[PDB]
Protein backbone atom coordinates (compact mmCIF):
# COMPACT_ATOMS: atom_id res chain seq x y z
CA UNK A 1 0.00 0.00 0.00
CA UNK A 2 1.22 3.42 -0.75
CA UNK A 3 0.28 6.37 0.80
CA UNK A 4 -0.63 4.43 3.46
CA UNK A 5 -0.15 4.11 7.76
CA UNK A 6 0.89 1.14 9.88
CA UNK A 7 -2.58 -0.66 10.97
CA UNK A 8 -3.04 -1.04 14.73
CA UNK A 9 -2.06 -4.58 15.64
CA UNK A 10 -5.98 -6.67 14.96
CA UNK A 11 -7.71 -3.80 13.53
CA UNK A 12 -8.15 -6.10 10.15
CA UNK A 13 -8.57 -9.47 11.86
CA UNK A 14 -9.72 -11.18 8.73
CA UNK A 15 -6.71 -9.76 6.68
CA UNK A 16 -4.17 -12.86 6.01
CA UNK A 17 -0.98 -13.23 4.28
CA UNK A 18 0.06 -16.16 1.69
CA UNK A 19 3.49 -17.33 1.91
CA UNK A 20 4.70 -19.80 -0.58
CA UNK A 21 6.91 -22.13 0.27
CA UNK A 22 10.89 -20.69 0.45
CA UNK A 23 9.42 -17.26 -1.03
CA UNK A 24 7.92 -15.46 1.92
CA UNK A 25 4.71 -13.31 1.35
CA UNK A 26 3.49 -13.53 -2.12
CA UNK A 27 -0.62 -11.68 -1.82
CA UNK A 28 -3.47 -11.33 0.60
CA UNK A 29 -6.60 -13.31 1.30
CA UNK A 30 -9.41 -12.79 3.54
CA UNK A 31 -10.99 -14.82 5.84
CA UNK A 32 -14.83 -15.52 5.35
CA UNK A 33 -15.68 -18.48 7.35
CA UNK A 34 -13.73 -21.03 9.01
CA UNK A 35 -12.25 -22.98 6.64
CA UNK A 36 -12.57 -20.29 3.27
CA UNK A 37 -10.61 -17.44 2.01
CA UNK A 38 -11.52 -15.48 -0.86
CA UNK A 39 -8.27 -14.32 -2.88
CA UNK A 40 -7.00 -13.46 -6.77
CA UNK A 41 -6.53 -16.27 -9.03
CA UNK A 42 -3.71 -14.30 -10.84
CA UNK A 43 -1.35 -15.08 -7.33
CA UNK A 44 -2.42 -19.48 -8.14
CA UNK A 45 -0.57 -19.24 -12.00
CA UNK A 46 2.47 -21.41 -12.28
CA UNK A 47 5.83 -20.13 -13.54
CA UNK A 48 9.09 -21.86 -15.15
CA UNK A 49 10.51 -21.94 -11.55
CA UNK A 50 7.64 -22.49 -9.63
CA UNK A 51 4.31 -24.14 -8.89
CA UNK A 52 1.91 -21.54 -7.56
CA UNK A 53 -1.38 -23.43 -8.41
CA UNK A 54 -0.25 -26.29 -6.21
CA UNK A 55 -1.99 -26.07 -2.42
CA UNK A 56 0.60 -27.71 -0.89
CA UNK A 57 3.37 -24.82 -1.78
CA UNK A 58 1.37 -22.38 0.37
CA UNK A 59 0.94 -21.29 3.98
CA UNK A 60 -1.75 -18.84 5.32
CA UNK A 61 -0.79 -16.67 8.44
CA UNK A 62 -4.07 -15.58 10.32
CA UNK A 63 -4.05 -12.69 12.97
CA UNK A 64 -0.68 -11.64 11.50
CA UNK A 65 0.60 -7.77 12.42
CA UNK A 66 4.55 -8.14 11.45
CA UNK A 67 6.09 -9.85 8.68
CA UNK A 68 9.06 -10.25 11.18
CA UNK A 69 6.70 -11.83 13.92
CA UNK A 70 5.29 -14.30 12.34
CA UNK A 71 5.16 -16.58 15.28
CA UNK A 72 3.86 -13.84 17.95
CA UNK A 73 0.99 -14.83 20.53
CA UNK A 74 -2.31 -14.86 18.34
CA UNK A 75 -1.19 -15.57 14.84
CA UNK A 76 -2.30 -18.80 13.72
CA UNK A 77 -0.25 -20.88 11.00
CA UNK A 78 -2.55 -22.94 7.74
CA UNK A 79 -1.92 -25.26 5.10
CA UNK A 80 -4.31 -25.25 2.34
CA UNK A 81 -6.28 -28.19 1.33
CA UNK A 82 -7.51 -26.78 -2.40
CA UNK A 83 -7.46 -23.55 -4.35
CA UNK A 84 -10.45 -23.06 -6.54
CA UNK A 85 -9.93 -20.40 -9.16
CA UNK A 86 -13.04 -18.70 -10.92
CA UNK A 87 -13.66 -20.77 -13.90
CA UNK A 88 -13.64 -17.67 -16.51
CA UNK A 89 -10.77 -16.26 -15.08
CA UNK A 90 -8.37 -14.84 -17.46
CA UNK A 91 -4.85 -14.43 -16.49
CA UNK A 92 -4.29 -11.90 -19.90
CA UNK A 93 -6.99 -9.83 -19.24
CA UNK A 94 -7.15 -10.77 -15.18
CA UNK A 95 -11.60 -10.81 -15.73
CA UNK A 96 -12.84 -12.54 -13.04
CA UNK A 97 -9.92 -12.54 -10.99
CA UNK A 98 -10.70 -13.99 -7.55
CA UNK A 99 -9.90 -17.40 -5.71
CA UNK A 100 -11.30 -19.62 -3.07
CA UNK A 101 -8.70 -20.99 -0.51
CA UNK A 102 -9.41 -23.82 1.87
CA UNK A 103 -7.85 -24.03 5.05
CA UNK A 104 -6.78 -27.93 6.06
CA UNK A 105 -7.83 -27.57 9.16
CA UNK A 106 -10.37 -24.23 10.19
CA UNK A 107 -9.35 -21.38 11.52
CA UNK A 108 -9.70 -20.56 15.44
CA UNK A 109 -12.30 -17.05 15.44
CA UNK A 110 -10.17 -14.69 18.63
CA UNK A 111 -9.64 -10.93 18.93
CA UNK A 112 -6.79 -11.36 16.03
CA UNK A 113 -8.95 -13.48 13.71
CA UNK A 114 -12.52 -12.72 12.71
CA UNK A 115 -14.42 -13.04 9.19
CA UNK A 116 -15.22 -10.00 6.95
CA UNK A 117 -18.56 -10.02 5.93
CA UNK A 118 -19.78 -10.65 2.03
CA UNK A 119 -22.30 -8.10 0.59
CA UNK A 120 -25.60 -10.01 -0.89
CA UNK A 121 -25.19 -9.88 -4.79
CA UNK A 122 -27.93 -6.97 -5.28
CA UNK A 123 -25.83 -5.17 -3.17
CA UNK A 124 -23.87 -1.52 -4.42
CA UNK A 125 -21.49 -0.05 -3.28
CA UNK A 126 -21.53 3.08 -4.02
CA UNK A 127 -19.60 5.76 -6.48
CA UNK A 128 -17.51 8.23 -3.89
CA UNK A 129 -17.58 6.10 -0.92
CA UNK A 130 -14.74 5.78 1.51
CA UNK A 131 -13.10 2.46 1.67
CA UNK A 132 -9.95 0.77 2.96
CA UNK A 133 -7.28 -1.80 1.49
CA UNK A 134 -4.61 -3.21 3.30
CA UNK A 135 -1.92 -5.41 2.74
CA UNK A 136 1.95 -6.29 3.31
CA UNK A 137 2.64 -5.17 -0.40
CA UNK A 138 5.26 -2.20 -1.39
CA UNK A 139 4.62 1.00 -0.52
CA UNK A 140 6.19 2.72 -3.34
CA UNK A 141 6.04 1.36 -7.02
CA UNK A 142 9.13 -1.03 -7.76
CA UNK A 143 9.64 -0.24 -3.70
CA UNK A 144 9.68 -2.71 -0.65
CA UNK A 145 7.39 -4.49 0.93
CA UNK A 146 5.82 -3.18 4.18
CA UNK A 147 6.79 -5.58 7.58
CA UNK A 148 3.82 -3.71 9.24
CA UNK A 149 0.62 -4.43 7.75
CA UNK A 150 -0.76 -0.71 6.30
CA UNK A 151 -3.96 0.54 5.40
CA UNK A 152 -5.29 3.19 2.87
CA UNK A 153 -8.73 4.83 2.61
CA UNK A 154 -9.84 5.07 -1.04
CA UNK A 155 -13.12 5.74 -2.80
CA UNK A 156 -14.71 3.99 -5.13
CA UNK A 157 -14.70 6.06 -8.79
CA UNK A 158 -17.41 5.88 -11.49
CA UNK A 159 -17.16 2.90 -14.08
CA UNK A 160 -17.45 5.22 -17.22
CA UNK A 161 -14.18 7.14 -15.81
CA UNK A 162 -12.64 3.76 -14.92
CA UNK A 163 -13.17 2.45 -18.22
CA UNK A 164 -11.95 5.71 -20.10
CA UNK A 165 -8.76 5.88 -17.99
CA UNK A 166 -7.62 2.00 -18.61
CA UNK A 167 -8.99 1.96 -22.50
CA UNK A 168 -9.83 -1.96 -23.39
CA UNK A 169 -8.94 -2.83 -20.02
CA UNK A 170 -11.88 -2.68 -17.57
CA UNK A 171 -14.52 -5.18 -17.60
CA UNK A 172 -18.11 -5.03 -15.26
CA UNK A 173 -16.14 -7.42 -13.40
CA UNK A 174 -13.61 -4.66 -12.34
CA UNK A 175 -14.03 -1.64 -10.19
CA UNK A 176 -11.28 1.16 -9.92
CA UNK A 177 -10.80 2.58 -5.99
CA UNK A 178 -8.49 5.42 -5.39
CA UNK A 179 -7.94 9.08 -6.28
CA UNK A 180 -7.44 10.29 -9.94
CA UNK A 181 -4.73 12.51 -8.28
CA UNK A 182 -3.09 9.33 -7.37
CA UNK A 183 -1.30 9.11 -3.73
CA UNK A 184 -3.06 6.59 -2.41
CA UNK A 185 -3.22 3.30 -3.79
CA UNK A 186 -2.42 -0.62 -3.28
CA UNK A 187 0.89 -2.09 -4.68
CA UNK A 188 2.67 -5.02 -5.42
CA UNK A 189 1.87 -8.00 -2.63
CA UNK A 190 -1.70 -6.67 -1.54
CA UNK A 191 -2.92 -8.42 -4.48
CA UNK A 192 -5.54 -10.81 -3.00
CA UNK A 193 -6.17 -8.95 0.11
CA UNK A 194 -9.92 -7.52 0.67
CA UNK A 195 -11.04 -4.17 0.09
CA UNK A 196 -12.94 -3.22 3.45
CA UNK A 197 -16.16 -1.00 3.48
CA UNK A 198 -17.60 0.36 6.88
CA UNK A 199 -21.31 -0.28 6.63
CA UNK A 200 -24.85 1.29 7.67
CA UNK A 201 -24.21 0.20 11.73
CA UNK A 202 -20.16 -0.02 11.36
CA UNK A 203 -19.84 -4.01 10.41
CA UNK A 204 -17.08 -3.99 7.75
CA UNK A 205 -18.02 -5.97 4.58
CA UNK A 206 -15.67 -6.46 1.47
CA UNK A 207 -16.10 -5.01 -1.11
CA UNK A 208 -13.32 -6.17 -3.50
CA UNK A 209 -9.98 -8.16 -4.19
CA UNK A 210 -6.97 -6.06 -4.88
CA UNK A 211 -6.30 -7.39 -8.54
CA UNK A 212 -3.67 -4.80 -10.39
CA UNK A 213 -3.15 -1.53 -11.73
CA UNK A 214 -0.93 0.97 -13.59
CA UNK A 215 2.23 1.28 -11.76
CA UNK A 216 1.02 2.41 -8.20
CA UNK A 217 -0.67 5.66 -6.77
CA UNK A 218 0.09 7.33 -10.06
CA UNK A 219 -1.92 10.10 -11.37
CA UNK A 220 -5.20 8.74 -13.73
CA UNK A 221 -4.79 5.16 -12.57
CA UNK A 222 -6.17 4.12 -9.75
CA UNK A 223 -5.88 0.31 -8.67
CA UNK A 224 -8.29 -2.08 -10.23
CA UNK A 225 -10.36 -4.76 -8.40
CA UNK A 226 -12.74 -7.53 -9.14
CA UNK A 227 -16.01 -6.83 -7.78
CA UNK A 228 -17.44 -8.86 -5.20
CA UNK A 229 -21.27 -8.54 -4.71
CA UNK A 230 -20.83 -10.70 -8.46
CA UNK A 231 -19.36 -13.38 -7.26
CA UNK A 232 -21.94 -14.05 -3.90
CA UNK A 233 -23.62 -17.08 -5.66
CA UNK A 234 -20.32 -18.36 -6.66
CA UNK A 235 -19.00 -18.12 -3.19
CA UNK A 236 -21.98 -19.96 -1.76
CA UNK A 237 -22.16 -22.53 -4.69
CA UNK A 238 -18.58 -23.32 -3.78
CA UNK A 239 -18.26 -23.14 -0.37
CA UNK A 240 -21.39 -23.49 1.42
CA UNK A 241 -20.91 -20.10 3.06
Amino acid sequence: VVGGTDADEGEWPWQVSLHALGQGHICGASLISPNWLVSAAHCYIDDRGFRYSDPTQWTAFLGLHDQSQRSAPGVQERRLKRIISHPFFNDFTFDYDIALLELEKPAEYSSMVRPICLPDASHVFPAGKAIWVTGWGHTQYGGTGALILQKGEIRVINQTTCENLLPQQITPRMMCVGFLSGGVDSCQGDSGGPLSSVEADGRIFQAGVVSWGDGCAQRNKPGVYTRLPLFRDWIKENTGV
